[PDB]
């Protein structure tokens, strides 16, 4: 029915080898967990594991620790609400949410002994056979959440607040970003339908409107991000995040802010190492292009110019070439990226994750957009550049057949509907396939897996709970990065290639509405609950969105100019179109930034009001008079030209009288 | 020898008309000044004026007011150093500088009676005949300052700190900006000399280097500005500045930050009104262009194509056409700008001044660069476009002569050295003329004026002081906006048109070194001391510099492409050059911003440390245990599947024993 008060579960597999090592690790883990102050219970594994459950034993000590963590947060400025002086109302005015309690328990479980409770991190090399420490899903909450979200047309801020309260700030931030993106997608959908109905394809007006929308949405989301950062009390959380276990520091100096001994790595060395990203980026771009362009040319040769038998069966060759070439190449480049950022010496784990995501973004962009770039810039405008490649493929096919009769071909004429077909696939077919892969096939494979396990001693009143815990353990930990990446790639599609298919935005909106519940279902029943982390922003995805919008401002105009014919594509015209579109994008960006700066942001205003209140709180915690001072000057020659100058009229009445006499003397001449 | 303790002087002319009104105003002014608590003395005027001198009577009350002002500043966050609780060490650890004392006395003299001392502002319509309230210059300080600055090759931060301490934060900020600009000008001078010596004219490499330097200097100056804002304790001073006397507010609401009743104007209305600036900008651009282009075409007709007698005498016609056409047009457009920003409803006086400066910047840019733009983009690349204008001028000259014989002309050939001559003038001749106009002719005219006055009853020991005060009163108040504008125009010259004359940067550096003392001399002996104001930045000049650098990134490349011939200037080549230069500028801007973000800023770090200290100060002002909590659960069926689950092993020893038995049971099968 519900979790038996269990907060965290540790898998702790026990292999047949190193039994003594496993036993020593187990007893050390139990000792550490007892020292921190968490009650421990041990139960069945699957067949080699030893699942243990932890929970807070003394509620008062945990409440004190929660108050201490809140005080530390308010001291570092990540929250602007000052907690109560005594722990009697602060925990009651704002209750300890599930996410905060789980995060604090996780920090207690995994943190170095010098300042934490127990260093039970799985990547320390003294705690091996410990795959993960994960919390337990709430089945009733998941069911009610799914039902409520699927029975509502739109979600208010209360649902996102509930997501923040339960699953942490990172998942809540992703869902808020998805909701804002879906709501903002109704404008590009609306005027894309308008352009499709009224105008034709490759409309400059639609390109300008899409460029306007892509920057308006980005700036509005940045403002909403700033607002939500203080609404949930997470501001600059990266500053308070502790350093990674793997970190290379030459010396430890004094913190200029907190006045504490911290390990410092010179930023210039990190910048010098990061300068090597550009060769890596060029390498992955070239590697992915040399494969995608080759596959696309093979596909063009197979479909456009060919007359041999079995064209339909043979047409799958470049389709399957990609599904076996791009995985290996992407994996090799990912290994190179992990080698590169490992020596980049990132202190916080969040910075390391952001750098890894930024490195992966190049491959994601390459795989998601190289085919469209090739179609829009190398195929449609110039059908003659591909002639050497087509001749090479013809020669390869002829020498592969090793037969006579000079197999026939056809004249090569470009297909104006190729970009429409590609956009339609990426907008509808790829989306349906992705939805199936995201939702139905993982659940089906999990059902099959467990079924087989069951087809190939516990205690009463807990057998069902233990078995559901065992099934939950096998599920992979939910990664919010993948959903962010999918949404960012979709936004890139909108910003860059939607001018060739204005209907794409409507199907993007439909898919976003479906995904707002599909990702919820995936988190609920297809993945174990992630450890609740706190982030003040979506991270490097902001820069990804900015780059995608800027690139779309150019790509849309380039497509419009280069594909309107579907006179002979003068280069100055294309350059002028690109320049005008880019300048319009920059001017619109400046105007939107200025307008949003003029608009008040309640988050910053509330933070400033809290600062004002905490500054002002310390204040409560801490003619008859001029002559008196004038007379003391004389009592101090006696300064003939200094003291005597100001004592000539040491009174109001004498000053007034001398001024009157002065005025009449001055104007008694003329 | 020195001022007789006088802090501020009020002119208070007394005209022959409205003698009763003048007397009533004088007595009311004396009453108000007494109520605030300032001793007053009255002396000679010039012939119709009544000079009065004010000073603080009771030092203790003024010290208390200084402490209160410091507390208010620290409460609003413009300063991050918390003053001492008692006024005994705070005024001694940091002494009351002259600028701060003068500013506080001025605020006491001119401020509404509801919260201030006396509303003696000269623009209230009840205080007329009051031209200005000004402090007195220190002759010894001025002499020592001029000597020290002219006897040093470079100025350290101590000199700028002294300028801040005496003349206020605005003058100090201008001098710091000038010093930083002069120091940074040694790089463009160096590689401009390199390009001139090694390369030729119109070098793309020099254009790229200038684009790099213009953004590097801008970002470094922004960082230095942020540092100096907290070094002098002036951060967000615009937020604490009181509203202008002329302000239109529909309603008064509650301040979301300070919780005080304030007059609020909706920002959307101000944005809508500001949207009318673009028509104004286009209007002034067209008005100035239609005159400068006409004058330049007339000059070209006179010098290039002409053979009549008296060419040298007649060549001054377009030179004097500008000195009588651009003043009137600029004055009309300035009147239009003042009409526009008056209804823009700016609350703070600093915002109103910034808007006025931004409006004037369009005219300044037009006048300073239209001739160069015409020469570089309409004359050198295309000598055939000007043929209709030249024919029109020929017809005008022919019909003006009204004579026969068909006055002779010559074939029109463009002069490649025209841009070199124009740049040489703007870099050397215009600079020497500007230096003369700034320095020598105002002093000469002042000497003549006073001499004539003397050639066309006072008391002993003060006659010299009174006469020097009278001479100081006649001098115009120093305006720091003009020097800022001159420096910004010079930077625009460097960023935009220095690729046509790489030697311009060296003479710019020489002029900057000279100006660093020329402006000091102008402030010392050619202008009365301005009221010390506080600003956290140079203001709209930051946006002016950013726009000038961005425009130069394009203009330099356009000049390089369009003037290298001095094949037939293909448009795609020019567009490609502009696009590459702009993209290089944007990429370099991003890289410099990232690098400077990585670099630590001591000002922000110190502000954050102060915030940390003031947050932490409130902290000091405000196995045997797990079993005890576990046993209380039983004392609370009795929860068969919840309470009994965690009580199975309520101890370390039993947990260890059951875990051992569990491991052996699990691995006793295989
Ligand atoms: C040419 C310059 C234009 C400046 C645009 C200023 C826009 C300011 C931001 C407008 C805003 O925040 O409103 C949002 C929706 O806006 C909107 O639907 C407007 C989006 C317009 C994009 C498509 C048309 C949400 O509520
Ligand atoms: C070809 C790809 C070139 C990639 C160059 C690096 C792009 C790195 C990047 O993310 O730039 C974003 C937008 O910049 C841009 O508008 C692009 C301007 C640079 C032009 C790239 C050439 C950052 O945006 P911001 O941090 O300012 O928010
Ligand atoms: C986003 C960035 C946009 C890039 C546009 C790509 C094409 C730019 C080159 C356009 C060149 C052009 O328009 O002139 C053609 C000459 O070239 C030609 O004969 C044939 C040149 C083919 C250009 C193919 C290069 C595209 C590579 C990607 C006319 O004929
Ligand atoms: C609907 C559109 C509204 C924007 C147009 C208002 C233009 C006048 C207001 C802009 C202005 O005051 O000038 C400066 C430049 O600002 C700008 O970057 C101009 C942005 C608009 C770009 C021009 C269109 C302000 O400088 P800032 O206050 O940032 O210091
Ligand atoms: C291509 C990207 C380049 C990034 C440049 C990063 C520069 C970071 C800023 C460098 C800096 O702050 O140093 C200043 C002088 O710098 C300098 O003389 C360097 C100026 C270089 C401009 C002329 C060459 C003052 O000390
Ligand atoms: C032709 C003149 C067009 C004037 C358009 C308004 C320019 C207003 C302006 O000051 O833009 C500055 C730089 O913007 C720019 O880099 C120019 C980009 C807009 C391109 C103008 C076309 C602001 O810079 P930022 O506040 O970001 O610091
Ligand atoms: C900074 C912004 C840069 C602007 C460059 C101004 C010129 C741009 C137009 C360049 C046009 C071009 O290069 O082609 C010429 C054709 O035009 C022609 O015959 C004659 C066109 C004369 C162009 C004069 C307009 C300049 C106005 C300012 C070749 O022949
Ligand atoms: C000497 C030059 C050094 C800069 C090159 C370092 C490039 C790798 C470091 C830049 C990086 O980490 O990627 C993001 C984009 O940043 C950028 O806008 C890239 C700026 C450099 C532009 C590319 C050249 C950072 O995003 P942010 O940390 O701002 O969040
Ligand atoms: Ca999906
Ligand atoms: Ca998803
Ligand atoms: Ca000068
Ligand atoms: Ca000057």
């Amino acid at each position: 029915e519900s979790n038996f008060g269990v907060d965290f579960v540790i898998h702790y597999k026990v292999p047949a080898a190193e039994r003594d090592e496993a036993e020593a690790g187990f007893v050390q883990l139990i000792r550490a967990l007892t020292t921190v102050g968490l009650a421990t219970e041990v139960r069945h594994g699957e067949n080699e594991s030893l699942l243990v459950f932890v929970k807070v034993a003394s509620p008062d000590l945990f409440a004190k620790q929660v108050y201490r963590a809140r005080l530390g947060d308010w001291l570092h400025g990540v929250r602007v609400s000052a907690p109560h002086n005594d722990i009697a109302q602060a925990l009651q005015d704002e209750p300890v949410v599930e996410a905060e309690r789980l995060r604090l328990i996780y920090l207690m479980i995994t943190k170095p002994h010098n300042e934490g409770g127990a260093g039970v991190t799985p990547t320390n090399a003294k705690w091996k056979h410990v795959e993960s420490i994960f919390p337990l899903h709430s089945h009733s909450f998941n069911k009610e959440w799914i039902k409520k979200w699927s029975s509502k047309y739109t979600l208010e801020q209360t649902d996102i607040d509930n997501i923040r309260d339960k699953f942490g700030e990172s998942v809540a931030f992703y869902f808020a970003f998805l909701r804002s993106y879906f709501r903002f997608l109704v404008i590009p959908s609306a005027f894309g339908f308008g352009a499709w109905l009224l105008l034709g394809q490759f409309s400059y007006l639609y390109a300008l409107l899409c460029g306007l929308w892509s920057v308006v949405f980005f700036e509005y989301w940045k403002k909403q991000e700033v607002d939500l950062a203080v609404q949930w009390g997470v501001r600059g959380v990266s500053s308070i995040q502790q350093s990674r276990p793997e970190f290379e520091w030459e010396h430890e100096a004094e913190d200029p802010i907190t006045g504490e001994p911290v390990k410092v790595y010179p930023p210039m060395k990190r910048v010098k190492t990061q300068l090597l990203q550009i060769p890596f980026a060029l390498a992955c771009v070239v590697a992915l292009g040399a494969l995608i362009v080759t596959c696309n040319s093979l596909e063009v040769f197979i479909n456009e110019v060919y007359s041999g038998p079995g064209k339909q069966y043979l047409g799958f060759l470049p389709t399957i070439f990609l599904v076996i070439g791009t995985p290996t190449i992407s994996g090799v480049l990912m290994g190179a990226a992990e080698k590169l950022n490992a020596m980049e010496n990132y202190a916080t784990v969040d910075a390391h994750d952001a750098a890894l995501i930024q490195k992966q973004f190049v491959l994601n962009f390459m795989t998601s957009y190289m085919a469209l770039f090739f179609t829009a810039f190398v195929y449609i405008p110039f059908g003659h550049i591909l002639h050497p490649f087509l001749n090479f493929w013809r020669a390869t096919a002829q020498t592969l057949t090793f037969s006579e009769k000079e197999l026939p071909t056809r004249e090569f004429q470009i297909n104006p509907a190729r970009i429409s077909n590609q956009m339609f696939y990426f907008t509808v077919t790829a989306q349906i396939v992705n939805f199936a892969t995201e939702v139905v096939v993982p659940y089906i494979k999990q059902q099959a897996f467990q079924k087989a396990k069951q087809l190939k001693e516990d205690h009463e009143e807990e057998a069902e709970f233990l078995q559901r815990v065992r099934e939950e353990c096998t599920l992979e930990e939910y990664d919010v990065s993948g959903d962010y990446r999918e949404m960012v790639m979709q936004f890139g599609y909108v910003a860059m290639f939607s001018v060739a298919w204005p209907l794409a935005a409507c199907c993007f909106l439909v898919n976003n509405w479906v995904e707002l519940r599909s990702d919820a279902l995936k988190i609920a029943i297809s993945s174990r609950r992630p450890i609740p982390w706190r982030t003040d922003s979506i991270g490097p995805w902001l820069t990804a969105l900015s780059f995608l919008s800027w690139l779309g401002s150019i790509t849309s105009s380039a497509i419009v100019y280069l594909c309107s014919n579907s006179s002979p594509l003068k280069a100055w015209g294309l350059l002028l179109s690109i320049l005008f579109a880019e300048h319009f994008y920059l001017v619109v960006q400046l105007a939107v930034r200025f307008v949003l700066s003029k608009l008040d942001s309640p988050g910053l205003q509330k933070e400033r009001k809290e600062r004002f209140q905490t500054k002002k709180r310390l204040l409560q915690e801490n003619s008859e008079k001029i002559t008196r001072e004038a007379l003391e000057e004389e009592a101090r020659g006696h300064g003939t030209p200094e003291e005597m100058f100001w004592q000539r009229q040491r009174g109001m009445q004498e000053t007034i009288e001398i001024g009157r006499r002065m005025i009449e003397q001055q104007l008694a001449a003329g």
